[PDB]
């Protein structure tokens, strides 16, 4: 487990990372909307779709970092949205397939961010954070500490990053500010700041200068362990008349990639895309990954 | 005009090929919903849209073959619509368009199929047909002959390819009936019989079998000049909300051209497509002109 070569394994690549680096080191492909692709097949007629196959899918290519979007049931459960509508997806259903890879895979972690997504549905007991907490979160497939969470710790589990508030249970990466349609600082945890570069309705120029920005402040800061940089390249522009995160995500992801791949970096930061599959050359996902060369 | 060389020049690809030869049997790129480019830009939030360049480019990258929707104004000038939405694109604009590329380009041809999109304004002087010939078909850039149409008499010329009732004007291809999204066979003139495969909403898979059957039979049919076969690659499957056609078209141009790349046939038909650009490999208007090396 000391090999370049080992992060060739999209389903073991944090293998050959040493355990005390901390996650936010490590550059880590992640998913837009992850829950997204029961729905993003054309002939179901919805539109905000961001991935065309499933979590393990999404896992087994390298992802490590999930977008989870959930609501409220009257039920105490919680299932997965897109704005005010249902996606046919489950917070259970994702957990159990996390659960899954870290089973096959146990050299790896997995980064879970939950973001109250719509409002509860009336009649709902508890609220969103109280629900999640006590039903799901107690699970003790989430690492319960804190602080600037190293690779060690992480392995096997979900890490959680906490993208809603009112929790009252420690693990995780603690809920922070975040603004709307923003490149953004802010703290963490006690040791941890963050910049977050999350410009999803700018306009296409702006978005690839954005995403590149933030990537050139991430390699200027490369070895500062206790900055969290996380860059979405996922592109909205428009509100639903166009469909356009696959238009944007079919140049933006090539393009991205391309300019990791000829920059040749030691550090991206926590890439989150829109549409990881196999059609683009080269793969987001992939460079990300290979990015982490130099922590071997 | 003696090299299969001289097919990679896009501007000038029928330069080369026999006048004697029948337009029908050459292989023609074309652009579906030709005049949508204006508005294709994700910030006009506009759905349906197919182009993302303008006629010239579309031109310059080989298409021959333009697929036109006007609409009669009260003004009484004929503008292009896509359904009830303005294109901000006139008819004269395009025909200019030509124009100038047959100046620049005089072994070519320019073959307009003129639809009537959406019902005409009210307070208009004539009909649709009517106001066509009589303010733009007259102009002598417009050949006047029919019958098996040759690619002699056709360069420097455009070439009508009506879509609209009520022709009372000689010229070009006669109106003949067109089902809706589907594969069908009919005639033209006396001396033309056609097959067009236009099932634009139909699921993917279908789609593409039904490119792939009309571009066999094609294929078996090479010899018969007086077969045109008219074969839409363009998809836009699911309701207006999912504006899927350049979903679609990112997945069948590659799929296509690349079939026609191993298969290399000595004729493709007719190949109008959604997205005329230089993103995919291979590129199927490419390929599309390359199976005429045979013709040279």
């Amino acid at each position: 487990a000391s090999s370049v070569n080992e992060l060739e394994n999209w389903s073991k690549w944090m293998q050959p990372i040493p355990d005390n680096i901390p996650l936010a080191r490590i550059s880590i492909p992640g998913t837009h909307d992850s829950g997204t692709f029961k729905l993003q097949n054309p002939i179901k007629q919805v539109a905000g779709m961001t991935q065309e196959y499933d979590f393990r899918y999404q896992m087994d290519h390298g992802a490590r970092i999930f977008d989870i979007r959930g609501r409220l049931t009257d039920d105490n459960t919680i299932v997965l949205h897109h704005g005010p509508l249902y996606l046919y997806v489950t917070l259970h259903e994702f957990i159990n397939e996390a659960k899954q890879f870290l089973k096959d895979n146990p050299s790896e972690t997995i980064i879970m961010s939950l973001k109250k997504e719509y409002e509860d549905m009336k009649g709902a007991e508890g609220s969103f954070s109280s629900t999640f907490e006590k039903n799901y979160f107690v699970d003790p497939i989430f690492l319960k500490t804190e602080g600037n969470i190293k690779l060690g710790d992480a392995r096997g589990k979900i890490v959680l990053l906490k993208r809603y508030s009112g929790s009252n249970e420690s693990g995780g990466y603690n809920n922070f500010y975040w603004p709307d349609n923003e490149t953004f600082t802010t703290t963490v945890n006690q040791n941890v700041n963050v910049t977050v570069q999350d410009k999803y309705k700018v306009n296409y120029d702006e978005k690839v200068k954005s995403i590149k920005d933030t990537m050139d402040e991430t390699m200027n800061n490369s070895e500062d362990l206790n900055h969290l940089y996380i860059n979405f390249t996922s592109l909205s522009s428009g509100g639903t008349a166009a469909n356009s995160p696959y238009y944007y995500a079919s140049y933006i992801n090539p393009e991205i990639a391309n300019d990791i791949k000829q920059k040749n970096p030691t550090r991206v930061g926590w890439v989150i895309q829109d549409y990881i599959n196999e059609k683009w050359s080269p793969l987001l996902y992939q460079e990300v990954i290979r990015a982490n060369k130099s922590l071997i």
